[PDB]
């Protein structure tokens, strides 16, 4: 498992530079514990931590390994686009420019294919006057693609263009492929930091509690719900089926059910239950409701097939129950909602506009430090640095007997539950109010 | 050919025998000239002849009747009872109108009582009947901060004879049918069963088309939202898109029979470069031929399709349902065929397809819808309570109109391709029309003249 | 009025269309509407006739056009308060000069007829496809706005100078005065030059008119505006949410703001000047059974207040009122908003945007074809063009006998009402829903 | 000098005597489990797991498995005070359902319009909080059971809370109604009455200690950047044009930091962390108006407050009577390009309060799930005894903190940290040179539009 060794952010040799940026800086790195919950009770000595841990956090540095006047910076981002992909791009490109006065920004276009032979004369000029905007709108201004291009390739465009860092905007395979050009600049002896800013809309990396864009995709996750519950409790036994991204895990679905409150059933790749158990709890939900709103994660029920689109699949077979069923639900109504486009490719909240621009500037002050082969996070309310080989082994996924967990299992269908005596208590709790209003109506004449 | 035969007796609407009540609204007193009675708009307000020194004379003979408060009323308004039900898709204000019926109804007339019938005509069933709920200030309070209906809806007919059964039953007077031409179809229906028995009920439609392609009409309630909403969608679908090499998004915006929806929000987006709608059938080959030309010089492209297009298109699933028609999902599949086919041309493409129906259909109004919906059923009301009956209220040349049924069914409204909106449409959108090499050399010319121009003034501004 | 004749209504038109209109599928001859579509006589088997006898000329592409489109400069100001929509005017002008007619220049006069003075007209932008891209996202206007007039001579000077043949005045009536004495000066040298307005008024008190571009999106902002006034003004025993909503001389926003919110209890109109004491009472009323009020107030009302900021004034007014009868309301809370800033600088609704798109547009295709001396204006549910001499002799105003008013009167506080008999119905109601409500959950238990 | 003097002490939370009943909510805790004040090491990476730098320890907040309250003999009472904040109707709600749904308690109360709720007056006044009357209310700003500001004789209202048989109650406000809390704690205690004090803190300000986040502020943040937006488009749209936009901050200025850095259109921001003269604003101004012909200034209700004398006077809830610094700043930067009229011809000075936006809105969903879990974990600690205590979010955890020592202490920017540092990169900085710093633009700009230029004359042919 994890050791110390494991969490060694490597720095190119040398820090020759003073940092040109103003005191209105750190001459050491500092370090945050992973885990900052004591081993023993309260004692007289100060609290020891649960694990040996150390992460390196974020900061400006007095001294850096590169030349600001003399520095190329490249960017590329690739994969699904997330809400701040141009607020991540705006914010390297003026913190280089405004911040460290960096020779030249270039923004490599369709992700990794903008370093090959043929895309690299698609690249483009990062200037003020390109990002003065583009963080009011969603995508990539650079564009983007999926699936790997030849490091060989890359590190010659790299060198071509005098590029002395690549900031890599992306997924797990897009950092692994940040590792793999990493080390192809090693091995020529190239001046090179690989440094990664973390693309994950379903905020499932590790070393992390939040990656940009996650917030901004629950807000539009709990409009797409407030629509589908719109559209199922205006029918009689109607059913809203929504998919909430969630390709690996759930966080995306389970913040969206608690928040909006309106999600009766709630499916996540961490808890997988069969088509069976599925019918049971809409069954139960039509025993003394006429709608039914469904939360199903792109990841959850991959088994139901021979990723299958299990969105599509879900609301064939609800379709077939309750057709089989229609002696009991005589008329149904099953609606199938794929919001998918409209939360990733909005512009991010302003608390996302924030932290996209918190990120990247601190991983322009820490390239320029002479990082290399690691990325940004955002744990326990501090920014730190994780390698990348210890960050693309590991994943984050629900903890199903955690706080968020037990909230949606509050609010959705419960077969455990005495509906009908819970029903009792509600009706007692109500005639309780009425017979109030009722008193002091009939005081209030005279 | 077949022309429709609309005469003025055509445009009289029903009225209930006798007005023998005052209205406590409308004190005949608070006028300022002389007969409380019906007052007309023309039909057409453009002119047979050039101006001249008589007044001009209207290209159409048809006068419609003006919707209005009345001085005189039908119904006594301590003894009615209003009995309201939405049927058919669900459209952004259904609980806007909900409302306004109500609290006109019980604030402005004072009516004994309101009844929401559930689940469309299913509500007015011996079975459905039972679950009708009483529609008091209370229950209406904030209900049109939400989409969709607090009194659900359905589709499809009910026996005209157990609907007015529970009608008479319940000593309903009036009956608000909020619904499309289905709906107002069973109104007259319901209104002529009434009239057989010889019970005093109005029947008054309340049009429901999110399309906006009712007759006698300019415009219908939640239609301005879904063109917001729309555009919404086409703003993420262009995100997508653009963010892709050889990328397009299809993106359907309803348009069953009309392409008013598609059409506005392609102009008020203003980043549509194809426009699909069922007014204007063309093949297959056209699109992609559409799309061929966008790529010569663009790296993506934006269609907009109506679900009424390309009916002509194509000819059970795994769980045996019976699989509908979807232009949205065909025309997704043929566009991927066509690209895949010229993956020479278009080394790497991607294909995104975008239903925002859901979102476009069940949100609560814009205000501007808000304030119509309020108008058209506070209207509805005040004639209602006046004795119209077989007819519906409708909005015109920025007037309220009372159409009868009969006629307002007989008739549908479909874009003019040779108006002024389709001419925008043809503006923003892909034009085979036009020289592809030309056009461009025109376009950069336009471009290094600005960036001359800012190049010399920077210059200036140095050694200045 | 009971004046203004078809000789009013006729448009100027620049003498000769020598040239085809390149557009592609137009008009040979003007159309024209009535102004009242209503009948004199009743229904009979004869088409009915106007009670009026005027007609306006309606606007569209015309097959003839007065200026050599690739000779042909357009020049573009906007004046006074901004209001949503004036980038979605600027971009629409200048694509359809572009893109349509293929004119040789678009020119972009700053601040308002500074921008055409001899200091000003050194700023002076040109306006080509990349300039224009998406200003119509944002509020405001790019080529900036000022108040106040120019020497006449001097700005046709400017226009000369700068060959432009089109000048399109967006601005209200102030601005297209000013433009009608351009337009003169221009005709006095013989210079071959169009003036031609695009009315901006948030107000919608445009005559020859039902719809003004921005007043539609201020009405969204403006109820808006009221949902925080409310909840403030709800939170608080004897709570009172004073709001101005813009309105001149004309209350169409107050009003139709008043109507699509449902939440203000008086509403403040200059077509309805009433007395401090009347607006007392009125409050007086709502706080016999209501612990909140809402007070809609437009700018131009109680101008016979002062011996001026009336929404102040009031605010003011309404503490002294609560103060001096602190005996019956013992702690109250009085909450001043004025969201004016919020409502003239947004981007218009998509809506709003089509709209100033299509009068945009028009008003190309009518100046092309030598349209000058005039306003485009919308009326049942057409475009038309309007002389600005009648134009800006005539303004709009609330009817206070029609639909709008009598809604507003519906909803917002009555002296007329017995305050006592009213409550004892109101009791009534609520006790027979209640009633019923008590009675099937007794049913429901067993 | 003078340090805070902050002990474990002054961290531990109170709990009424026992815990005698099980947790009626199923599939936690059998005992206290805690989290560092300070997650940083004293020394470096070594073969020992590494030592906090601080000595203190908070609680950690949790469903116990034992509760001090019988759930079915128990009645919980709510009320909220002071200004509204996003997020209140979600507060209720969720202490509402909580006590309902998972503990099925007796009874759940409303106290309306604040203290005075509890008062012998206001009491009548008390409203049932059932399901159905909460359903909905967390789509509306406000607070359905009303605010008011300042206190209420505490006898009165403990003789109200006997009289109800009220056994929790929760305090949502700010440190004046806490301070209140603890006064009806002790009153309770005095006459040896079974009754836990629990505070939700409500703060748009986001400056409570022992916590990086309290619920609204998000939401704050999100209007406050729509109010630039707004401000901006009006004053690029005049020649010398500035826009004033007040953007709440009694004591701390985060709302208007993040508000600036969110919305990068600011070009001057005025927090009461770092006091500065009219001269040095008016200079910041004169520089901004160098290059450019607009200026944005965000300015906190709490800069500035020796540019005036106030009345000496307190408002109902015991704090100072600001000067209006909105209204006085925008007077005086009109007085100035007055003066200046010469270099400045024509200006225009636009004031923005949107103080009635920022606070009266429904939340964000991420303050709406912030909201629920804390009014969640308040019902879980309150049942298992907890009272004088506040509950915070910390770290990413949800801890509890006693009112004494929550309000001894305040939290403001730090003007050497990170966020502060955004702020002072896209705001006016007297520092550069005006005249070099202009001609290294035009450079950049340049060599941009000369490759522009080259790619267009390529693309011909
Ligand atoms: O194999 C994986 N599949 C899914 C997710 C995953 C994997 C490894 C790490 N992670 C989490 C992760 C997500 C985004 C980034 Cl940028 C990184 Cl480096 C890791
Ligand atoms: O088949 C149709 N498809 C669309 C529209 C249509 C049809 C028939 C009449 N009409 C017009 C219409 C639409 C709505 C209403 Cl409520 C009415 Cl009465 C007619
Ligand atoms: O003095 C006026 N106050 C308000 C309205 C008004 C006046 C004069 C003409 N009009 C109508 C009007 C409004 C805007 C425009 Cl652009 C025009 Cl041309 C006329
Ligand atoms: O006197 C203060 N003025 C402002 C802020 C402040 C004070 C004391 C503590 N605090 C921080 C604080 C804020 C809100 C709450 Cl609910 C609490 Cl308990 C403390």
């Amino acid at each position: 498992s994890v050791t110390q060794e494991d969490l060694k952010v490597d720095r190119l040799p040398g820090a020759d530079y003073p940092n040109p940026s103003k005191k209105y800086f750190r001459d050491k790195t500092d370090y945050i514990m992973y885990n900052p919950r004591p081993r023993d009770e309260p004692s007289s000595e100060n609290p020891v931590s649960v694990s040996p841990l150390l992460c390196e956090l974020a900061a400006a540095r007095s001294r850096i390994h590169f030349n600001p006047t003399e520095t190329t910076i490249g960017i590329v981002t690739c994969g699904g686009i997330c809400p701040g992909l141009n607020d991540v791009i705006r914010s390297i490109t003026l913190t280089g420019i405004n911040v460290y006065n960096v020779k030249r920004v270039i923004g490599f276009r369709f992700g990794y294919w903008g370093l090959s032979k043929k895309g690299s004369q698609t690249a483009i000029e990062l200037h003020r006057g390109r990002v003065t905007n583009i963080h009011h709108y969603g995508g990539t201004i650079l564009g983007s693609s999926r699936g790997p291009q030849d490091p060989k390739e890359m590190v010659d465009t790299l060198e071509r263009l005098g590029v002395n860092i690549l900031f890599t905007v992306g997924g797990d395979g897009t950092q692994r492929g940040a590792l793999v050009i990493s080390q192809e600049a090693k091995r020529r002896g190239v001046d090179i930091s690989v440094f990664g800013v973390p693309k994950t809309i379903d905020n499932d990396l590790s070393f992390s509690h939040r990656t940009f864009g996650f917030q901004t995709a629950v807000e539009k996750a709990v409009q797409a719900i407030r629509a589908a519950y719109a559209e199922a409790v205006s029918a009689n036994y109607g059913v809203g089926v929504v998919k909430l991204m969630g390709r690996d895990s759930g966080f995306i679905a389970a913040q969206a059910a608690v928040a909006s409150a309106q999600a009766n059933i709630c499916l996540v790749p961490e808890n997988p239950i069969s088509e069976q158990e599925v019918m049971s709890l809409l069954e139960r939900r039509f025993c003394h409701s006429r709608s039914c709103v469904i939360i199903v994660a792109e990841g959850f029920g991959q088994d139901w097939g021979r990723l299958i689109d299990i969105g599509v699949i879900l609301t064939e077979k609800v379709k077939a129950f309750l057709k089989a069923n229609k002696s009991r639900y005589p008329d149904s109504t099953v609606k199938y909602i794929d919001p998918s486009y409209m939360i990733r490719a909005c512009p991010p909240s302003a608390n996302d506009a924030l932290f996209c621009a918190t990120l990247a500037t601190l991983a322009v002050h820490e390239a320029m430090a002479g990082a290399t082969g690691c990325i940004i996070a955002m744990r326990h309310n501090n920014y730190i640095l994780v390698p990348i080989k210890v960050a693309t082994s590991v994943r984050r996924v629900l903890d199903l007997r955690g706080q968020l967990w037990r909230q949606v299992r509050e609010i959705t269908v419960d077969l455990g539950s005495d509906v009908r005596l819970a029903r009792k208590l509600e009706i007692r709790r109500e005639l309780e109010a009425i017979n109030r209003n009722r008193d002091r109506l009939h005081e209030e004449l005279a």
